[PDB]
């Protein structure tokens, strides 16, 4: 059926790239496809199933970003406010001039990719965020940003009056029925826990580090996130509330060049060529900064697009697509760091043997 398009594809593209084991997920309007495939540790060949537990890395952040938008839309949170407004322990710094918006979209002045090392607590990262200067316009230039999100994660909590992964566990997670979802993951479902393999072939999991809940930290199943992806397609029974915030996730709110900034999720229209979508998630979008244009009217979630996200550590490499307008997503969870566009071309090819592009 859907799985003879996609076995060959994951054979071929797991051969490729020497990955251990992955975990798919197929959303379409008449039901969602799961697939696992090789093994969750290579070291001791368990094989992938449904309870395997994947790093997710920069995924985590549309979790950060739906939450964000949940506290908007229970008017808890005002995404054009200066971030000092709810935390202010940073009032005087960058933060009076910097919104959850600018956070959310990362075109918060420049702020850099990683945590510094100086940085190792609460207290030294609030203290560095006030100290620092930014380098770029803001609401003008985009930088890709752990910082950023990370932040607009803590302002999130701040606006609930609750700690950030309680609060998302509660408002978030169990509402989507996603039950295997973990900031933390419990001694318990530690056998479950697949082992990372980084570009050298040794085995890693990622260590702890500030901001890491709310930046990169989720490890989960890819059932899970294909509710996730269910409820941004309008494919599942959700929360009237909880489905605004979800929408709002998908305005456009800064074109950069081809791609369009949603809150986190990043989009191209249709029809759009692999070459553009392995641009978008390459180096010179990264890892530079670029000129971003805020869309004023802020743009409607729309059904002509390319909806995605990429996430890695060290040891574990995910992708998320989504065709609105067709209703389908995947998702594609691997325990290698294998390149972007390996993830482009292998979910472009996938979604075209399917006839959604």
């Amino acid at each position: 059926q859907t799985r003879e398009v996609l076995d060959p594809i994951v054979a071929s593209l797991m051969e490729a790239q020497q990955i251990p084991g992955m975990a798919i997920a197929l959303v379409r309007p008449e039901g969602t496809t799961i697939s696992h495939y090789g093994a969750a540790d290579r070291e001791t060949g368990t094989p992938v199933d449904d309870d395997t537990l994947f790093e997710i890395g920069s995924l985590s952040k549309t979790l950060t970003a739906t939450l964000a938008s949940l506290a908007e839309v229970e008017g808890k949170l005002d995404f054009d406010a200066p971030v000092s407004r709810y935390l202010p322990e940073l009032e005087g710094s960058a933060f009076d001039d910097i919104s959850g918006l600018n956070l959310g979209t990362h075109t918060g002045g420049g702020l850099p990719l990683f945590v510094p090392d100086e940085v190792t607590d609460r207290a030294s990262l609030m203290a560095w965020y006030r100290e620092w200067q930014p380098t770029e316009p803001i609401g003008e230039s985009r930088t890709y940003s752990n910082l950023g999100i990370g932040l607009l994660g803590l302002e999130t909590a701040a606006s609930l009056d609750g700690e950030f992964v309680p609060t998302m566990r509660a408002k978030v997670l169990a509402p989507l029925g996603m039950q295997d979802t973990w900031y933390d993951v419990p001694e318990a479902r530690m056998a479950d826990y697949a082992m990372g393999e980084d570009k050298d072939g040794q085995p890693t999991r990622v260590s702890p580090g500030v901001l890491d809940d709310e930046a990169y930290g989720i490890k989960t199943t890819a059932a899970d996130l294909a509710k996730l992806v269910r409820a941004n397609l309008h494919l599942a029974d959700v929360d009237a509330e909880l489905q605004q915030a979800i929408d709002a996730t998908r305005q456009g709110h800064y074109r950069v060049g081809d791609m369009t900034q949603a809150l986190i999720w990043e989009q191209y229209s249709l029809p759009v060529a692999p070459e553009t979508l392995r641009a978008g998630n390459g180096y010179d979008m990264i890892l530079e900064p670029n000129a971003a244009e805020a869309l004023e009217p802020p743009q409607s979630p729309r059904d002509d697009v390319w909806v995605n996200k990429t996430g890695s550590t060290n040891g574990f490499g995910g992708y998320i697509v989504m065709l609105p307008g067709k209703h389908t997503g995947l998702v594609m969870l691997a325990n290698k760091n294998y390149p972007n566009d390996a993830r482009v071309e292998a979910a472009y090819r996938i979604l075209s043997g399917l006839g959604a592009i």
